[PDB]
């Protein structure tokens, strides 16, 4: 399928599972997940969805998420109603990986998109774990949406990536 | 093919993991390399533990840390090494020890890739190993189970070990 492009909706009835912080960092407390109704979500206000390939991974930890989180007020600024990271670990690790990062409320939300489902709908997941891309979206309408593929780089998903998208 | 006391521990069995460089800072990913238990386990007494998942709630509630707590009387009865194992990646399964305190050799935290290994003896299940724990000792199995009862440790957890080693 073709990717998503400036202008499409996005896609209904997506859904992800994952467990809400309760502002504890415990680590040892492994949650209840739930599900998160994105494409509701996304109705609303400006969105910034974001998949990792790994939680924990190298390149997912040290510099993708980290970024965004250095730059979260820069985000606010620029509009952002809410920050959404997936990938295909499971709700369990995704909420430790936000709690490994100091987050401990709703400025990221950590969630799993099982099955690599929604990102394999789009086109962007390999073998199990989904793509590492950005996907900004504005009252339900896609405003940006692209893929690194080139090994350890967030040149189109991280978020210099994001607040240049967000300032134009 | 079920494993069962008396059989010689599987060769070829290799697992993925981040050796304990001492950190116990989650934001540090590690390099992983491959762990030869094939290897390890043919000298000495080895206790191998497959959980479902890293992090979930049986598994990290009750599994791991009842091992955790334990880990004097397991060296007390002669334990070398103790693996955890899960399909969980290498990074992740990382993350879980140091979550749990463990920078050291103590416990090993390693992934069984894609549940190769847990296949091959039937104790997997759509993507993740089951629940299990398996005695070596000088590379035969003295004890091998699975639990499938939900929520329990009844044949995997520690004290089922520990019990195994005084018998």
């Amino acid at each position: 399928m073709a990717p998503l492009q400036p202008g499409d909706s996005f896609p209904a009835n997506v859904v992800f599972s994952y467990i809400p912080p309760t502002g504890s960092l415990d680590l040892t407390v492994s949650g209840r997940p739930i599900e998160y109704n994105a494409s509701e979500a996304l109705a609303k206000g400006t969105s910034v969805l974001v998949a990792v390939p790994g939680a924990f991974t190298p390149t997912c930890q040290e510099k993708h998420v980290t970024g965004f989180i250095a730059k979260l007020d820069q985000l606010r600024q620029a509009g952002v109603d809410r920050v959404l990271f997936i990938a295909s670990n499971d709700a369990f690790v995704m909420s430790a990986w936000g709690k490994a990062n100091g987050i401990k409320d709703e400025s990221i939300l950590f969630l799993s998109d099982s099955d690599t489902a929604f990102s394999s709908s789009i086109g962007w997941a390999n073998a199990g774990r989904t793509g590492r891309y950005a996907i900004v979206v504005k009252d339900g309408k896609v405003v940006y949406a692209a893929v690194d593929t080139v090994r350890g780089s967030t040149e189109k998903s991280g978020v210099d990536a994001v607040l240049t998208v967000l300032g134009n």
